[PDB]
């Protein structure tokens, strides 16, 4: 008898059928180039192909705005050079019979000032050379880690400029659309995930602590207007590539990057109802707080307010994932740290084999160490 039979069941998701419900969460590993944000092809190809038994891989946060870096050496999806290398990585995943979506990010107030502010403000890009956010409120009491910093030592987050409604509508949204078209039409990704989580640009409009806008369609003053940017980006991307190739990620309780909302339950339920008519491939959420402060039954909120495919994440083991699928609470579960450490995570679930332990101190080496050196089970 199978150990985790519900977790290992196929799942209809958008226009696809996943082989199982073990999802690889998006994981920034910094294995792209600093200058051009081009994937380090063979390194990333090995890493993703080694994990391609996953029902679905969500590839790491990938830049939609030229040079708007939050992680120093993350990949982009805005240039022809990036597209060509991604195409090869995606091909390798497909050769293993896998499926892969690309997570699309704008770092917002988590942009690296020492990189972004040294870019020339000229020509065909009015958003260039500027730190940009919902409001002019910097991330406080959290330094840029040494592994994301331009200098290789801790740096300070900057005070962002408040985006005008014009810049949001005519600058930001079209970048997400173009990025999605590039990813799917040109690189061959099966879909894209909109990054509406973890304190980055879209989440910064979504939650109270970061959106203090007093007017306009993206005002911080109501739940509906705070939901509007996530809706508008997601809708525009759906119109471009098909909603059956679009997912959305949110994190209503995650306190990273000074994120907090006074009413996450009402916020979450409203967003669920607002995005229902989009017929997304899935909604992906962090069910709690990495800081262990903010509490609430996000799984229940989403299940009661959203009729589509629900992917949950954060501190799941196989047993809990299997049980929540069994109970009809979620459709699938994404795993982060366990996929870093276990290329053959799915096979380990099939056999109930023990799991490799992650080494957090080597998450961001930019070499094979702590990246391509976790073995399969003997
Ligand atoms: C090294 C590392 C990189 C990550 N990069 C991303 C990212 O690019 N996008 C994202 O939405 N979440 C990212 N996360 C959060 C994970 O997707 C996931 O939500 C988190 O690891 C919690 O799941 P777990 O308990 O299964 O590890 C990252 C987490 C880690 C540890």
């Amino acid at each position: 008898m199978a150990t985790f039979p519900e977790l290992l069941r196929p799942l209809k998701l958008g226009r696809y059928t996943l082989r199982n419900r073990i999802i690889m969460a998006p994981l920034t590993r910094c294995q792209a180039t600093e200058d051009g944000h081009v994937p380090r092809t063979e390194s990333m190809l090995k890493y993703y192909e080694d994990r391609a038994s996953a029902g679905l891989i969500i590839a790491e946060a990938t830049m939609v705005q030229p040079n708007y870096t939050g992680f120093l050496t993350e990949p982009g999806i805005y240039s022809d050079a990036q597209i060509e290398e991604w195409r090869k990585i995606v091909d390798a995943v497909h050769k293993k019979g896998g499926l892969i979506f690309l997570q699309l990010i704008h770092a917002g107030r988590a942009g690296i000032p020492e990189k972004i502010l040294q870019q020339p403000k000229s020509d065909q890009d009015p958003l260039a050379g500027r730190l940009l956010a919902a409001s002019a409120i910097p991330i406080k009491d959290h330094r840029i880690p040494a592994y994301f910093a331009a200098s290789g030592e801790k740096e300070t987050y900057g005070v962002p400029e408040e985006l005008t409604d014009d810049e949001v509508r005519n600058g930001i949204i079209p970048l997400f659309v173009e990025g999605a078209k590039n990813a799917i039409f040109k690189a061959g990704f099966d879909g894209v995930e909109i990054h509406g989580a973890n304190g980055y640009l879209l989440d910064a409009f979504f939650r109270e602590s970061s959106n203090k806008r007093q007017s306009g369609p993206y005002a911080g003053t109501t739940i509906d207007t705070r939901c509007q940017l996530i809706y508008d980006v997601t809708k525009s991307v759906c119109d471009a590539v098909g909603s059956d190739r679009v997912g959305l990620r949110i994190s209503p309780l995650n306190g990273v990057h000074g994120m907090i909302d006074s009413n996450p339950e009402a916020l979450t339920k409203h967003l669920c109802k607002k995005i229902e008519p989009l017929s997304l491939a899935y909604l992906h959420y962090l069910r709690g707080d990495m800081v262990n402060q903010q509490i609430g039954d996000v799984v229940a909120w989403v299940r009661g307010s959203y009729s589509g495919v629900k992917i949950s994440n954060l501190r799941y083991d196989f047993e809990e994932a299997d049980q929540q699928i069994r109970e009809g609470k979620v459709d699938a579960v994404a795993f982060g740290a366990k996929f870093i450490a276990n290329p053959d995570l799915v096979e380990r679930a099939q056999h109930d084999w023990p799991l490799n332990e992650p080494r957090p101190e080597t998450y961001y080496t930019r070499t094979a160490v702590g990246y391509n050196d976790y073995p399969t089970y003997n």
